[PDB]
């Protein structure tokens, strides 16, 4: 068991815990955490990858300490509000500044991308941000199932690549690729 | 890119085709819209361009081309053939995908142009053709899917195209 530790923050309602919700209710299968927990085993690259999902981000003793016990942070706004998507710059700063020393994957995450006629971030400034201060981009909805799995599957390939060497990552890509 | 792969669609023709209304069907329902969808089984987030004053541009921003006629209106017909002319001509280098849209199908007794003309002519413009009703939505689905498949032939590998054409002739059959 390898274990992958990932932390939802964001703006209250950019979705969450319907993210967390809709990964965990997917999945076949660390409860006395609580009711903001949810682990669940992936198969990514032919390898198990046991993630730890904490979505405690709303105002209790993980709560206060979000920032220090992830391996790895989902940075989700809703392409719907444009306040959440500023939110989201307040996080990086914030999570960036907690741990200086560690190269943290980070994953921007445009949730809601069914509401299309709603959209107030474009598709072009959620990559542009990703780009210039360096983490990857996604865009998803729970609603939809839209790019659920990819998001889960995209944080463990990240993690792996911080932590394994450059052989393992190797065989891994020459595995998704074939 | 990373769970993300992009197609700049653009929407061009006459003033009154139905254009906007089109693009109001593909966003659920302002100058554009950004929506992945699931073709062949494998997602594809088309950026939606519904701007198009009747320019040199406009010609270039795109991956791919919808002009749109209205089956009601034969001048506008001509106009798109004239617009599918100078779209190769301005992107000389390139296969630039494009359908020809016959608008307003719904519209029996009001019709100008026939299937057989639109048919033929695409034909002889080297393009993809396609007939719609936005009005009683008929066709636009397929319309969305097709460009994305179009842009795909053009830009992927023949390997990659190979596993989707039979993909998708599994469904279709
Ligand atoms: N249309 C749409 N609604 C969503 C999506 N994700 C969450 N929601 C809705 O947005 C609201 C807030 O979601 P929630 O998970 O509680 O947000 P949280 O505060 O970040 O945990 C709820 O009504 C959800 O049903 C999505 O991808 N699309
Ligand atoms: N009957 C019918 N009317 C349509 C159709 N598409 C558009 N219209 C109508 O044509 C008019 C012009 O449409 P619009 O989208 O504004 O054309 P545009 O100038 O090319 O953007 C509107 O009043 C629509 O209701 C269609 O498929 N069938
Ligand atoms: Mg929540
Ligand atoms: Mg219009």
């Amino acid at each position: 068991m390898t274990y992958y530790r990932v932390v939802l923050i964001g703006e209250q309602g950019v979705g969450k815990s319907t993210l967390a919700n809709i990964f965990a209710g997917v999945h076949d299968s660390c409860e006395v955490l609580g009711e903001d927990t949810y682990e669940r085993t992936l198969m990514v690259d032919g390898e198990s990858a046991t993630i730890i999902l904490l979505d405690m981000w709303e105002n209790e003793w993980l709560h206060d300490h979000c920032m220090q016990v992830g391996d790895a942070y989902l940075i989700v706004y809703s392409i719907t509000d444009r306040a959440s998507f500023e939110k989201a710059s307040e996080l990086r700063i914030q999570l960036r500044r907690a741990r200086q020393t560690e190269d943290i994957p980070i994953i921007l995450v445009g949730n809601k991308s069914d509401l299309v006629r709603c959209r107030e971030v474009s598709v072009s400034e959620g990559r542009a941000c990703a780009v210039v201060f360096d983490c990857k981009f996604i865009e998803t909805s729970a609603a939809v199932q839209h790019n659920v799995k990819e998001l889960f599957e995209g944080i463990v390939r990240q993690v792996r690549l911080r932590r394994d060497s450059k052989e393992k990552n190797e065989r891994r890509l020459a595995y998704q690729k074939r």
